[PDB]
């Protein structure tokens, strides 16, 4: 599968570098900046295959601050900085949660794939593929403990869904656990 | 091929997003600090898909400076900056070269699958593949011109080869044109 090999080095290419020293990461801002960080980074996985070069595309979802930066020397790169953002989730207008949040970057290539003149079929099947491989490799995995969460979604049209309301109701068995 | 995927990925999830801007950053940097870069990101390839967690394993591949930083919106990660380095070449203890050198990452998850307890001789094959593949999509990318290199190599042991005569090589050949 191209999902398959797309999801092992999503981790052995990102996550197994970024998520050991997570929440340590995260520690440090909740301490210099209730309405805190979840201590884990929460991915978004649109089922379409549908990343944005720019998460404001669905209100309440909405930036607050960046998370202290990672440096650490990969592939040639020294000090490469693996740089992770923080939003803050609103119900009803008011705040009631914090998350590191980040879409899956490799769906985007099964998007383009798929992007006509693969099929969109293939897409959602291979996305699919992609979102249960990623979570056995993180289940299996020793630097995935109480640190990530795979969010899958698949909004049905724009005039629909609130992921504000699917990402808060994850934060709530976070605090709830 | 999990390979095939792997390198269009590489490309729609760093390539095409760094290339663009590279030469630009390489300017401002040739500007404030015969021994400059090469305008071009020389891709290490490493046919044993042995990409390390830390170049200098070769002598007189030696690290000068980092580029000036990409900072740009992905996939939720605001500012995600995009850091490149510089490289110094050496030939008979002196610099012969300076440019922007980095492994390929994504070789390094064909090696996870082939480190025993895939295959030594399918890892040849498919790292084969990500070059010629990544090398078929650059030549027809837009994003891609004049601007990237990919250095495939296989050193047949430690005591063996000079990368550093192999990148200077590349390097006087962009001189020479
Ligand atoms: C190595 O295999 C992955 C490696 C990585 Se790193 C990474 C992030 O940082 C998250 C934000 C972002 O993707 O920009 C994602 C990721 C996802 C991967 O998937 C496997 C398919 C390979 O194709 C991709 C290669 C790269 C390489 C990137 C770099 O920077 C060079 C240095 C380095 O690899 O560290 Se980025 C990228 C996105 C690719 O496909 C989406």
């Amino acid at each position: 599968n191209v999902a398959h090999g797309l999801a092992w080095s999503y981790y052995i290419g990102y996550l197994r570098l970024i998520l050991p020293e997570l929440q340590a990461r995260i520690r440090t801002y909740n301490q210099h900046y209730r309405g805190a960080v979840s201590q884990r980074l929460y991915i978004l996985l649109p089922l379409d295959c549908g990343v944005p070069d720019n998460s404001m595309a669905d209100p309440n979802i909405r930036f607050l601050d960046k998370l202290p930066q990672q440096t650490g020397d990969h592939a040639g790169i020294k000090d490469r900085v693996y740089s992770n953002s923080i939003y803050e989730l609103l119900e009803n207008g008011q705040r009631a949660g914090t998350c590191v949040l980040e879409y899956a970057t490799p769906l985007q290539t099964l998007f383009a794939m798929s992007q006509y003149s693969f099929s969109r079929e293939d897409r959602l099947e291979q996305a699919k593929l992609f979102c249960r491989t990623l979570e056995d490799i993180l289940a299996d995995a020793p630097e995935s403990q109480n640190n990530c969460r795979l969010i899958a979604y698949q909004e049905p049209a724009d005039d629909s869904f609130s992921l504000s309301q699917e990402v808060l109701r994850h934060l709530r068995q976070e605090e709830k656990e």
